């Protein structure tokens, strides 16, 4: 940076602390990643100056010839990446992507069936303090109490009983592959639309390491950040038949002017994801997650569903007589960043929890491999088995520092 | 830029075209501006990597110590700038700022009273194709057919007849000062909340050149871009008594993770607006608008309301037997960027219109002054009085080039 340090020392000092923090800590929060310098440069461009309400070649304002090129690059690359017939790259966030799909197919008070929020469903899949649960009548399907895999017979039963207009599949804390074919079969049986929210797994889908929801879902929503490793924002994919309605839902439906600079950054990220090296990266993400899961089990930890098929895992801390909140706090003391997370059938409140959620996307981006996964698991073992020993915590601290340099 | 040119030649080439376009054209679209290099650097920072759902000191995830500093700088600077008791700097856009306020105080189907969309009201103030007009029952007040000033007796009558829960004041195409005291008096009479959407005029309010809605409104919404000259995004201001509800409306109500890098950019912009030179800038904006209005009248143009109190003006093109669409198109041919705009009581559709809207914020940022306003008016006169003369259009083209260099 050149101009910010002189113009705003306060903001610059804080950004610099954050930058240094990102390097020093071991980031295991499953939603986190580190974007490329190219992605950041795109977001820091003069495209923030341009109003471009509407769509490429169909804008309200003149002078959009070049931002049109940018948006089309984003849409076309997204379509090639996911094999979708239509992309809308304007959503400000994953929340707004979902909001737009809901706005497209639902009326106020319509019934929607989504994943139980305590079992892995997202806030925007029917929380009573979120617009989704306030605006629509959400009902929930669960995972099996033993296997922790989605109970597809429960999905089916809930769908048949409640007759939802929309079924939502996808999760923010589900460590196994989701069967989109079964979701579509159930949707078809009850005459419901299927929406898949692939935000967490989008990078894996792009790399062919998780089944693609595009052929099975009427609508696919996602964040551009997370495993896809893009700028912070949202996206909707759908077949040509819903394109006009989806576009109208985003604008003039729920948003105003799009963030053209962020859309440029989206194009950059999609360009990156189309490359062979991203496929290699995504495989290392999944490989690292399996390795970390196995190494954690070696330490004596119990994992929700007994492991992982993707980038994330959930530790059930009940055997160690620890809450997620306690584990989160002590790991923070040694420089390991996790979040407490409700586990399926958690006896604890969302404010306390019986679990921690862990993902490998961020550490993989930093170049961590299998050996580092073993060490991370060993450090977590050292910490959580010795929460009362400042000796042990200092050793963990030094071992964390050794990993990040 | 260093990394984008090598990583993504396609995106870079398009950005470079846009950058060059921004320099070459005379930007008169009233919503447009040019942000500082410091603001852009902040948006292009590593803060995009951080999930920070919640609020400073009350986040869901750990590691937010530094982004907390950034958000607090934004909130505190906003409060000093506007004399507000509370700020929420998380809204992704002006649309989302409004969405959040609506979500806070209204239930589905509640009546809201806003400015007639054909008279200057915004899309998000009740368009039947926008969430506002779909989710809530919007009724409208108008401007006087002759003076084109808001008819406060009409505001009052509509409020008393329809009994709205919420009254919205503020506009995207109103060239005169809005009387927030009268709006609050009417709101008080009918027991309605008052929301002021100051997006267009926020920079002028900050500089003390338009009366401040903060003391009169329960809620003030705004874009951080436009006259305030910040990054693309939104903000809500309110008294302490609504702070908790407003914060909850933004998250977990309507959004997910905030854009921390954009929030950094917001802090930077607010820092800039607090400086004496921004006050001088904003005065030049208003001075330039008056000068341009006067010079356009000298050319024989009729202006809606007979002039301007702010950064923007509306040309009523009926005396020249031109539509807004025609004027917009021909001005585009010579390098002057305006938008067609419905005028009050327009006999034409929104797709055609009888007016063009013009604002001086962008050209003022470029350093244009009174002499340039005279020349801009003269060029517009030359063009619109000679739409059929390629000679005249080429002369205009050369005169536009002379202004931008
Ligand atoms: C992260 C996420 C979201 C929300 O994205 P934001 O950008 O935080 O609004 C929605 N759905 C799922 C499944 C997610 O993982
Ligand atoms: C520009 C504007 C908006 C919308 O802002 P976006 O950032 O485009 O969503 C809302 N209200 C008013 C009065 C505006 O001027």
């Amino acid at each position: 940076m050149k101009y910010l340090p002189q113009q705003d020392p306060q903001v610059f000092a804080a950004i610099e602390q954050e930058r240094k923090r990102q390097h020093a800590k071991i980031e295991l929060i499953a939603s986190e990643n580190f974007v490329s310098r190219a992605v950041m440069e795109a977001q820091g461009s003069v495209l923030t100056n341009k109003y471009a309400e509407g769509y490429p070649g169909r804008r309200y304002y003149g002078g959009c010839e070049y931002v049109d090129i940018v948006e089309e690059l984003a849409r076309e690359r997204a379509k090639q990446l996911f094999g979708a017939e239509h992309a809308n790259v304007q959503p400000h966030s994953g929340a707004q992507a979902n909001m737009a799909v809901y706005f497209t197919v639902l009326e106020h008070g319509d019934t929607v069936l989504g994943m139980n929020l305590s079992h892995g469903g997202h806030l925007t899949h029917g929380s009573p303090v979120n617009f989704s649960g306030v605006q629509y009548n959400f009902v929930a399907y669960g995972v099996d109490p033993e296997t922790h895999v989605i109970d597809y017979d429960d999905v089916r039963e809930k769908a048949r009983l409640h007759r939802p207009k929309l079924i939502v599949a996808a999760a923010s804390a589900y460590p196994r592959i989701i069967d989109f074919a079964k979701f579509r079969e159930i949707a078809d049986e009850v005459g419901a639309y299927l929406m898949v929210d692939m935000a967490h797994i989008a990078g894996l889908v792009a790399a062919g390491l998780h089944p693609n929801p595009v052929p099975y879902a009427h609508f696919v929503t996602t964040t551009t950040h997370k495993t896809l490793r893009g700028p912070r924002g949202g996206m909707i994919l759908c077949q040509e038949q819903f394109a006009k309605q989806i576009d109208k839902a985003i604008f003039p439906g729920i948003q105003g002017g799009p963030l053209m600079h962020v859309i440029a950054a989206k194009a950059v990220a999609f360009g990156e994801a189309l490359q062979d090296d991203f496929k290699a990266y995504a495989k290392r993400v999944v490989d690292n997650a399996k390795r970390l899961a196995s190494a954690l089990q070696n330490e004596g930890f119990t994992l929700v569903s007994g492991g992982t098929d993707n980038h994330l895992l959930l530790v059930d801390l009940r055997p160690q007589q620890l809450t997620g909140k306690t584990a989160e706090k002590v790991l923070d003391e040694v420089g390991i960043t996790v979040n407490k997370n409700t586990i399926p059938y958690d006896p604890e409140s969302p404010g306390v929890t019986s679990g921690i959620r862990i993902g490998t996307a961020a550490v993989t981006t930093r170049g961590f491999g299998l050996e580092e996964m073993d060490e991370i698991a060993a450090i977590i073992g050292l910490v959580l088995k010795n929460v009362g020993s400042e000796q042990a915590l200092e050793e963990a601290r030094q071992r964390v520092a050794a990993l990040t340099d």
